[PDB]
């Protein structure tokens, strides 16, 4: 039986849970199914990576390029201006989520376009990443490590830059065979220089589309009908729309930002809400009982 009161990880004051009996019920299903039924579906930026460190604001995948030695101060000035005008839209309370899609497409297209101008070589990503201030959440070795040890599928589903994301996890030692990455991948020219992006754009609001266009992945995993989903946004709740059959799904949300405004909405939509939390120990605690 599961008792959240007897799990010291769940007592941390950052842990918010609207409906604990329900959460206990889901975690109980997870444990019953064991490794054989489990898979993980997860965002990356600010979910598997830190929102802030000591006492500092950490980079997203996109920020890593924004801030590197290959990008001019004027290009960063333009990128910042883009952020200021489009982030106001993203967080606009009057506009419907659907109204925001065209704007989000414009933002990722424009900002990607500025980086294509800067001339980013694939060869240089390794060093750019090594030099960056990127940080994985506390407990990531264990997270990725228990998962790989048990062969649990991990679908990292990111609106960031896939090449960057992969280099971060590769340099961290945790890009194992069980880890599949779906993101915005860079398209390179004859000289190995960035010239555009592959596929359809993934942004914060359209993860349902991507989730459905990954049929091959999810149908090989028919038997993994127990899911842990981790996300930092309302948009991330759609990441599991492609899943063949669901028996138990647990949705864990990192609330990093806009805490007062969004807490009630996050508590309503995610089963567990983690408020300004820089570690993976709640999820590690559930894997410990499960695997
Ligand atoms: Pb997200």
């Amino acid at each position: 039986a599961v008792h959240l009161k007897m799990m010291p990880e769940f007592q941390k004051s950052s842990v918010r849970i609207k409906n604990p009996t329900r959460v206990e019920e889901i975690i109980c299903g997870l444990i019953k199914g064991g490794a054989a039924k489990l898979q993980i579906i997860t965002d990356f930026d600010m979910t598997l990576s830190r929102f802030s460190y000591n006492g500092k604001r950490c980079p997203t995948c996109h920020n890593i390029i924004d801030n590197c030695k290959l990008v001019t101060d004027e290009c960063r000035r333009k990128l910042l201006q883009l952020k200021e005008q489009y982030y106001a839209i993203e967080v606009d309370p009057v506009l419907t989520v659907e109204e925001k899609f065209p704007y989000m497409v414009e933002w990722y297209t424009k900002s990607h376009g500025l980086l294509i101008e800067q001339g980013i070589p694939k060869a240089k990503l390794k060093e750019i990443v090594a030099d960056s201030d990127v940080m994985l959440k506390e407990g990531y070795e264990n997270f990725f490590g228990k998962l790989q040890q048990h062969g649990i599928p991990v679908f990292i589903f990111s609106a960031g830059i896939g090449d960057v994301l992969e280099e971060v996890i590769r340099q961290a030692g945790v890009y194992h065979s069980n880890v599949k990455v779906v993101s915005n991948f860079m398209d390179f020219d004859e000289n190995g220089v960035l010239k555009g992006f592959k596929g359809e754009l993934i942004h914060v609001f359209n993860k349902h589309d991507g989730a459905l266009k990954n049929t091959d992945y999810f149908s090989q995993l028919k038997d993994n009908s127990n899911i842990i989903l981790l996300g930092d946004s309302q948009g991330d709740l759609r990441m599991a729309d492609g899943v063949a059959n669901v028996e138990h799904i647990l949705k864990i949300g990192y609330l990093n930002d806009r805490v007062d405004e969004l807490l009630e909405k996050y508590m309503d939509s995610y089963d567990i809400v983690l408020v300004k939390e820089e570690s993976l120990e709640v999820v590690n605690s559930i894997l410990q009982k499960t695997l």
